[PDB]
Protein backbone atom coordinates (compact mmCIF):
# COMPACT_ATOMS: atom_id res chain seq x y z
CA UNK A 1 0.00 0.00 0.00
CA UNK A 2 1.38 3.76 -0.83
CA UNK A 3 0.14 4.67 2.36
CA UNK A 4 2.13 2.14 4.18
CA UNK A 5 5.52 3.39 2.33
CA UNK A 6 4.70 7.15 3.02
CA UNK A 7 4.44 6.40 6.75
CA UNK A 8 7.50 4.75 6.55
CA UNK A 9 9.05 7.16 4.98
CA UNK A 10 7.84 9.73 7.68
CA UNK A 11 9.21 7.25 10.06
CA UNK A 12 12.99 7.44 8.64
CA UNK A 13 13.25 10.62 8.59
CA UNK A 14 12.03 11.58 11.96
CA UNK A 15 14.37 8.20 13.55
CA UNK A 16 17.31 9.59 11.26
CA UNK A 17 16.93 13.17 11.99
CA UNK A 18 17.20 12.52 15.72
CA UNK A 19 20.34 10.20 15.77
CA UNK A 20 22.00 12.81 13.79
CA UNK A 21 20.65 15.95 15.50
CA UNK A 22 21.78 13.93 18.59
CA UNK A 23 25.12 13.85 17.50
CA UNK A 24 24.97 17.14 15.31
CA UNK A 25 25.52 15.48 12.44
CA UNK A 26 25.10 17.75 9.59
CA UNK A 27 22.24 16.63 7.12
CA UNK A 28 19.92 17.26 4.31
CA UNK A 29 16.95 15.35 2.80
CA UNK A 30 14.75 16.53 0.10
CA UNK A 31 11.62 14.68 -0.52
CA UNK A 32 10.07 15.20 -3.93
CA UNK A 33 6.59 15.76 -5.06
CA UNK A 34 4.15 16.40 -7.91
CA UNK A 35 7.14 19.24 -9.11
CA UNK A 36 9.84 16.78 -10.52
CA UNK A 37 14.15 17.12 -9.10
CA UNK A 38 15.30 14.69 -11.67
CA UNK A 39 17.86 16.75 -13.05
CA UNK A 40 18.60 17.36 -9.19
CA UNK A 41 18.90 13.71 -8.66
CA UNK A 42 20.98 13.28 -11.61
CA UNK A 43 23.99 15.41 -9.97
CA UNK A 44 24.35 13.15 -7.18
CA UNK A 45 25.49 9.32 -6.98
CA UNK A 46 22.91 7.18 -7.89
CA UNK A 47 21.49 4.90 -5.06
CA UNK A 48 17.93 3.83 -5.83
CA UNK A 49 17.51 2.33 -2.64
CA UNK A 50 14.85 1.32 -0.08
CA UNK A 51 14.20 4.18 2.64
CA UNK A 52 14.92 3.41 5.90
CA UNK A 53 16.46 5.48 8.64
CA UNK A 54 19.42 2.72 8.93
CA UNK A 55 20.68 3.84 5.31
CA UNK A 56 19.58 7.49 5.97
CA UNK A 57 22.13 7.85 9.12
CA UNK A 58 24.81 5.81 7.09
CA UNK A 59 24.75 8.28 4.18
CA UNK A 60 25.37 11.59 6.21
CA UNK A 61 28.14 10.28 8.29
CA UNK A 62 31.36 12.79 7.97
CA UNK A 63 33.81 12.23 5.68
CA UNK A 64 32.47 9.61 4.03
CA UNK A 65 32.05 9.60 -0.14
CA UNK A 66 27.69 10.24 -0.03
CA UNK A 67 27.95 12.95 2.86
CA UNK A 68 28.82 15.88 0.84
CA UNK A 69 25.37 17.32 -0.25
CA UNK A 70 21.71 16.45 -0.92
CA UNK A 71 19.69 13.20 -0.50
CA UNK A 72 16.86 12.95 -2.63
CA UNK A 73 14.10 11.25 -2.24
CA UNK A 74 11.81 10.08 -5.30
CA UNK A 75 8.93 7.93 -4.62
CA UNK A 76 9.34 4.85 -2.12
CA UNK A 77 13.23 4.80 -3.15
CA UNK A 78 16.30 6.90 -2.09
CA UNK A 79 17.00 8.09 -5.24
CA UNK A 80 20.29 9.44 -4.78
CA UNK A 81 22.91 11.06 -2.41
CA UNK A 82 25.59 13.92 -2.77
CA UNK A 83 22.95 15.79 -5.15
CA UNK A 84 23.59 19.57 -6.11
CA UNK A 85 20.68 21.86 -4.88
CA UNK A 86 20.26 25.33 -5.89
CA UNK A 87 20.78 27.55 -3.43
CA UNK A 88 18.88 30.71 -2.50
CA UNK A 89 20.58 34.40 -2.41
CA UNK A 90 17.32 35.29 -0.31
CA UNK A 91 19.02 38.10 2.19
CA UNK A 92 16.24 37.21 4.59
CA UNK A 93 17.80 33.58 5.28
CA UNK A 94 20.32 34.60 8.61
CA UNK A 95 23.69 34.39 8.58
CA UNK A 96 24.13 32.20 11.05
CA UNK A 97 22.58 29.15 9.41
CA UNK A 98 24.85 27.11 7.30
CA UNK A 99 24.74 26.12 3.41
CA UNK A 100 22.45 23.56 4.05
CA UNK A 101 19.56 25.75 4.88
CA UNK A 102 20.21 27.82 2.01
CA UNK A 103 20.20 24.53 -0.37
CA UNK A 104 17.01 23.57 1.09
CA UNK A 105 15.94 27.50 0.64
CA UNK A 106 16.84 27.44 -2.55
CA UNK A 107 15.36 24.16 -4.00
CA UNK A 108 12.04 25.18 -1.91
CA UNK A 109 11.58 27.96 -3.96
CA UNK A 110 11.84 26.41 -7.23
CA UNK A 111 9.80 23.12 -6.77
CA UNK A 112 7.02 21.60 -4.13
CA UNK A 113 9.56 19.28 -2.60
CA UNK A 114 9.61 19.27 1.29
CA UNK A 115 13.84 19.66 3.05
CA UNK A 116 14.62 18.28 5.69
CA UNK A 117 17.47 20.07 7.35
CA UNK A 118 20.03 18.58 10.44
CA UNK A 119 22.59 21.72 11.87
CA UNK A 120 25.78 20.41 12.26
CA UNK A 121 26.36 23.58 14.31
CA UNK A 122 22.95 23.34 16.78
CA UNK A 123 21.90 19.95 15.86
CA UNK A 124 18.41 22.10 15.34
CA UNK A 125 16.18 20.43 12.48
CA UNK A 126 14.63 22.80 9.99
CA UNK A 127 11.98 22.11 7.50
CA UNK A 128 11.87 24.44 4.37
CA UNK A 129 8.68 24.34 1.54
CA UNK A 130 7.83 26.93 -0.42
CA UNK A 131 10.49 28.71 0.13
CA UNK A 132 9.38 29.33 3.71
CA UNK A 133 11.68 28.18 6.65
CA UNK A 134 10.49 26.05 9.77
CA UNK A 135 13.49 26.94 11.70
CA UNK A 136 14.33 24.84 14.85
CA UNK A 137 11.53 22.53 14.81
CA UNK A 138 10.56 20.05 17.30
CA UNK A 139 9.60 16.27 17.22
CA UNK A 140 6.29 17.21 17.71
CA UNK A 141 6.18 20.39 15.30
CA UNK A 142 8.10 17.73 12.78
CA UNK A 143 5.97 14.76 13.49
CA UNK A 144 2.17 16.65 11.91
CA UNK A 145 4.44 18.45 8.91
CA UNK A 146 5.24 15.16 7.44
CA UNK A 147 2.23 13.57 8.25
CA UNK A 148 0.46 17.06 6.76
CA UNK A 149 2.57 17.30 3.82
CA UNK A 150 3.64 13.56 3.04
CA UNK A 151 0.63 11.49 3.40
CA UNK A 152 -2.13 11.72 0.91
N1 LIG B 1 24.56 23.54 -3.64
C1 LIG B 1 24.47 22.64 -2.63
N2 LIG B 1 23.51 21.69 -2.64
C2 LIG B 1 23.39 20.78 -1.65
N3 LIG B 1 24.20 20.72 -0.57
C3 LIG B 1 25.21 21.62 -0.43
C4 LIG B 1 25.40 22.64 -1.48
N4 LIG B 1 26.45 23.39 -1.10
C5 LIG B 1 26.91 22.89 0.08
N5 LIG B 1 26.18 21.83 0.48
C6 LIG B 1 26.37 21.09 1.74
O1 LIG B 1 26.83 21.99 2.72
C7 LIG B 1 28.10 21.54 3.26
C8 LIG B 1 28.98 22.73 3.58
O2 LIG B 1 28.37 23.59 4.53
P1 LIG B 1 29.12 24.92 5.02
O3 LIG B 1 30.35 24.41 5.72
O4 LIG B 1 28.11 25.59 5.93
O5 LIG B 1 29.39 25.66 3.73
C9 LIG B 1 28.65 20.61 2.19
O6 LIG B 1 29.58 19.68 2.71
C10 LIG B 1 27.39 19.96 1.62
O7 LIG B 1 26.96 18.90 2.45
NA1 LIG C 1 15.72 -0.63 -5.43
Amino acid sequence: RIEREQHHLIESIEKSTQYMAKRRIGALISVARDTGMDDYIETGIPLNAKISSQLLINIFIPNTPLHDGAVIIKGNEIASAASYLPLSDSPFLSKELGTRHRAALGISEVTDSITIVVSEETGGISLTKGGELFRDVSEEELHKILLKELVT
